[PDB]
């Protein structure tokens, strides 16, 4: 019997399953897992109706175009925080500053896409 | 589904503009020559539209 | 034996090992965990086409400039609500306020801003 017990452990041993140990779920007790749980329920009505219009921006996301056009804008952000020109004092500055502006061929390719955009949006609606 | 429609014709208009978008303004000359044509065109002409009937709701709700 | 049992549970009692104590995880059956699976999986192949646009919007968001010009967006339209002025009166008084706001210091600022994006924008596509 005792040589029937060591076969049968013996054959439990060799099964293999993928096991992974990450034991890390302390900053659970930190997350607000009660007040979380009433934000999620509280939109599970709100997202599960709304699944069609976040496809419908994620399929947008998919496209590389997509993807480059958002870091584009990204980077246009945070490069303009210390980029920007310095205020344009009155009437007669916002003038200077505008005809400025519509003399730069990289503003004037930001004005060519933001008509494109408009023109293909208008085209849909 | 008029807001689904919306954010994908949104997201189809950045991703077209891409590809599609017409050459760089040189100059104010050149500038005035490109809004003085997209002021012609009649899909433009329907973003135009909207662009200021969404600023009438919103304005109407602020 | 019953010393034996003494010092084996002695030696389990000195376990020296990690303990967390978490004890709230209410509100689930509110929550529409099904619903949400079935928005996820509509959702999972445009989330996992999305991951690198998704990745070039979280990669502008890591700049310190990025988190500042969203909080200053956001004040902004907070502000808004309470702070903006009389409607403009037809076309004379659209004239006077667009002539008020291009004497403004900061108005001055925001347009320089957005001449500046539209600008770095405009060099990447």
């Amino acid at each position: 019997i005792a040589n029937n017990l060591t076969s049968a452990i013996g054959e439990l041993k060799a099964l293999n399953a993928a096991d992974t140990p990450i034991p890390a779920l302390a900053a659970l007790k930190d997350v607000d897992l009660a007040g979380l749980a009433n934000s999620l329920a509280t939109l599970s009505g709100g997202l599960v109706k709304a699944t069609p219009a976040l496809n419908a921006v994620l399929d947008s996301l998919t496209d590389q175009r997509g993807a480059e056009v958002l870091s584009a804008l990204g980077d246009a952000l945070v490069a303009a925080r210390t980029s920007a020109p310095p205020a344009p004092r009155g009437v007669r500055g916002m003038w200077k500053t505008l005809r400025a502006a519509a003399k730069d061929p990289d503003v004037g390719r930001g004005v060519s896409y933001l008509i494109e955009v408009a023109r293909v949006f208008g085209s849909k609606v």
